């Protein structure tokens, strides 16, 4: 089917007016554009591509950690097993550390090396290279540059605004509100994945290479995740390298599309995809929540399929639920019935458990909260832990305050003898906040 090869949505922008065009952000949240390319976008806003060129990251912080993926240099859109006998969906993809410095050494020794091989003139086996992946760019004061720059983007695709869920969450969430960079070689690649409790993501390519980009619409997510399993994969935790011709099979429609130096490539929530470097060139990429229903459900969902898959969700959804019932008017009737039902269960919750304890004896120790205080996370199976937290009575005493969820102290210690209970918020204080949580009218 033609409709198993979409055509890309895809905006060019001249100047600024047409990245602060209002119609532009509001293509890219709308679901039904599972990814958007906005073409000319630093040129548009003469973004200076060049504070992030290696030659200048390396003047700025040469030291600076990179974390090395080693992969194999596998052919167009392929991915074959090591003996080249057939395709597979598993990469490989070992890891290790290096520096700035050492990697754009690699990076230009690379380009040096296929220039000569060029002018030596005239199914594996595969070349093994290296991908200088998830470079950690929240530093204001080792990027202040970097970082300045990016704040001429319109509002909606900044790493901070006021109309992003990130921003609002309150806290550092490394990767997601905070720059991440890419170092490439061609074949460097990004496995298939989803974001992180399926939120937007930005990405810009720096150049001076280009990159394809792979992106399947988010409701098709269930059709790979089959496929890592029957694969022996998981989907979350993998690295896995979709077969285009499994995926066709499968009737699966797949977005396929060149991003150039100074293009933005808008991925909507939820939205599945795998990148890999065309030439030799870097990327910049974060994470942004629009206030949609649309990435709140999505973003609740992925957040509880994440307990049941026993991974870690980077997003606290119930430090953000409530955040966002203090700090902002919703004025969409759906994305309100959301929230209000996630905090009306949150409380039901909170309070059944809380009078489990009372009636069993068990005296709730009032422990407050410092302001800007990060979620906290169950110091056994990482779940997040909202309001109640359970802590040894020798790390209350030592003031070190080690959380754990209910369950995991409750496994440890059959009474609850061996803890404490912490509580962080008074209960009329958070059925406050949840019934003046009220639907703000809106005209727009
Ligand atoms: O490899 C990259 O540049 C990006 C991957 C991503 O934004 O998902
Ligand atoms: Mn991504
Ligand atoms: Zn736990």
């Amino acid at each position: 089917k033609d409709k198993l090869n979409p055509p890309t949505p895809s905006i060019y922008l001249e100047n600024k007016r047409d990245a602060f065009f209002p119609p532009l952000h509001q293509f890219c949240t709308n679901p039904k554009n599972p990814v958007t390319v906005i073409r000319g976008l630093a040129g548009a806003l003469k973004l200076d591509l060049g504070l992030f060129s290696t030659k200048t990251l390396v003047e700025a912080n040469n030291e600076h950690m990179v974390e090395v993926r080693t992969q194999l240099l596998q052919p167009a859109d392929e991915n074959w097993d090591p003996t080249g006998t057939k395709k597979i969906w598993r990469c490989e993809s070992n890891r290790s550390h290096t520096t700035i410095a050492k990697y754009a050494q690699y990076q230009a020794s690379s380009f040096q090396e296929s220039l000569r091989e060029e002018n030596e003139k005239r199914k594996g086996p595969f070349k093994t290279i290296k991908f200088g992946t998830n470079i950690d760019l929240s530093d204001n004061k080792k990027w202040k540059l970097q970082l300045h720059e990016l704040t001429k983007l319109p509002a909606f695709a900044r790493v901070v605004s006021a109309g992003n869920l990130l921003t609002h969450v309150g806290h550092t969430i490394l990767g997601m509100n905070t720059v991440q960079l890419y170092m490439k070689v061609p074949g460097s690649r990004t496995p298939g994945h989803q974001e992180n409790n399926n939120f937007c993501s930005v990405n810009i390519n720096i150049g001076p290479g280009d990159c394809e980009w792979f992106v399947v619409p988010e409701d098709y997510w269930g059709v790979l995740n089959d496929f890592c399993e029957k694969n022996n994969l998981n989907f979350l935790m993998s690295s896995w390298w979709p077969n285009l011709e499994d995926l066709y099979e499968a009737n699966v429609p797949v977005y396929r599309f060149i991003q150039r130096p100074g293009d933005l490539v808008w991925i909507n929530a939820g939205t599945v995809h795998w990148v890999q470097a065309v030439g030799w060139c870097n990327n910049i990429a974060w994470n942004v929540g629009p206030l949609t229903a649309c990435q709140y459900k999505l973003a609740v969902e992925r957040y509880e399929w994440n307990k049941l898959k026993s991974v870690k969700s980077p997003v606290p959804m119930v430090h953000l639920s409530w955040n966002m019932a203090r700090n902002i008017k919703v004025s969409d009737p759906k994305l309100f019935e959301m929230i209000k039902y996630c905090l009306l269960k949150i409380l039901k919750q909170y309070q059944t458990l809380r009078e489990a304890l009372v009636a069993a004896g068990k005296e709730v120790i009032w422990h407050g909260r410092t302001n800007d205080e990060p979620a906290h996370y169950c110091s056994i199976c990482e779940v997040e832990v909202f309001n109640l937290l359970f802590v040894t009575n020798e790390s209350n005493t030592q003031k070190t305050y080690i959380v754990h969820c209910h369950d995991c102290a409750r496994k440890t210690s059959k009474s609850l003898e061996n803890f404490v209970v912490l509580e962080q918020y008074k209960m009329e204080d958070l059925i406050q906040v949840y019934d003046q949580f009220t639907l703000a009218l809106s005209l727009s």
